[PDB]
């Protein structure tokens, strides 16, 4: 629950974003390099409301409690009573993004639709506890083993007050563009149901197991023509979207056809989405 900061031995780094960083650390108080493995964030450089966001990302994820939710381990403090770090557990595997490319002979589209059921399954979840994850993507999703991932990176999340099913931010998202709705977008507004448009991308990323070639960024700029937003919410609202990953089951496309629906209230709930999902397998 409380981790000594004396008794983290640094490894290496895991990967950097939003202002901070992930560290591989082994915690062994013995200091004899025999210790659990953990993974460590912090932010590379403290701020105003970077200090309360990371606060509040921490206090989110101590709450979460799901085998599809990245488990949280504790807190390592420094001055009082600032939570300097955030330990979680170490996933060797890492990201889904990078495990999908190195592994894609091996994956079928039956284990792919798994990831795509326990993806959805955590997405149920943090809905039931009114948490808007605000950057669902490969990149911030975890394989604990070859059957089973964990969403990760609660950096953006935000927590839906009970008057309120919609979240309107004020400083723009530094997130690749790509994966928000068309709400996000022109409004700034992130709902659980922009969250199921980002799952939608999700969806896309794994049955094109995270190809660089056909990526998101890269299949919409290449889509495209302004600016590059205004040429995304033009693109979406004329009702164009990402086209079917290549050999892609029907089904799974459509699935993504609806996540992807113009209004919020026309996509599906994941409480929706999940059995469809275990339908294919
Ligand atoms: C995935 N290969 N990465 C690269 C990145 F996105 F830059 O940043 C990362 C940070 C941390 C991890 C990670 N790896 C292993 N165990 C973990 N437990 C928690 C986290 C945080 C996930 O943050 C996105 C990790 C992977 C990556």
């Amino acid at each position: 629950t409380i981790f000594e900061e004396r008794h983290l031995k640094y490894i290496s780094q895991l990967g950097k974003g939003n202002f901070g960083s992930v560290e591989l650390c082994r915690y062994d108080p013995l200091g004899d390099n025999t210790g659990a493995l953990v993974a460590v964030k912090q932010l590379q450089h403290s701020g105003p409301d970077q200090q309360r966001d990371f606060q509040r990302e921490i206090q989110i994820l101590k709450a979460l409690h799901s085998d599809f939710i990245v488990k949280y381990r504790g807190v390592s403090y420094g001055p009082g009573r600032q939570s300097l770090r955030l330990v979680m557990e170490y996933l060797p595997s890492g990201c889904l993004r990078d495990f999908l490319q190195r592994h894609r002979a091996r994956l079928d589209a039956s284990r792919l639709l798994l990831y795509s059921s326990q993806i959805c399954k955590g997405m149920e979840y943090l809905g039931s506890r009114r948490c808007v994850h605000r950057d669902l993507a490969a990149r911030n999703i975890l394989v604990e083993s070859e059957a089973h991932v964990k969403i990760a990176d609660f950096g953006l999340a935000k927590l839906l007050p009970l008057d309120k099913d919609y979240y309107v931010v004020r400083e723009p998202g530094q997130s690749p563009i790509f994966w928000y709705a068309p709400e996000s977008l022109s409004d700034n507004i992130f709902s659980r149901q922009s969250d199921v448009w980002s799952f939608g991308v999700v969806l896309y990323e794994l049955f094109t197991y995270c190809d660089k070639s056909c990526s998101p960024s890269a299949e919409f700029l290449r889509m495209m023509g302004v600016p590059a937003l205004s040429r995304l919410l033009e693109l979406l609202e004329e009702g164009q979207r990402l086209p079917a990953p290549p050999a892609c089951p029907a089904e799974v496309h459509e699935l993504m056809k609806l996540c992807w629906a113009p209004s919020p209230q026309d996509r599906p709930s994941f409480s929706a989405l999940g059995p469809q999902l275990d339908m294919l397998w």
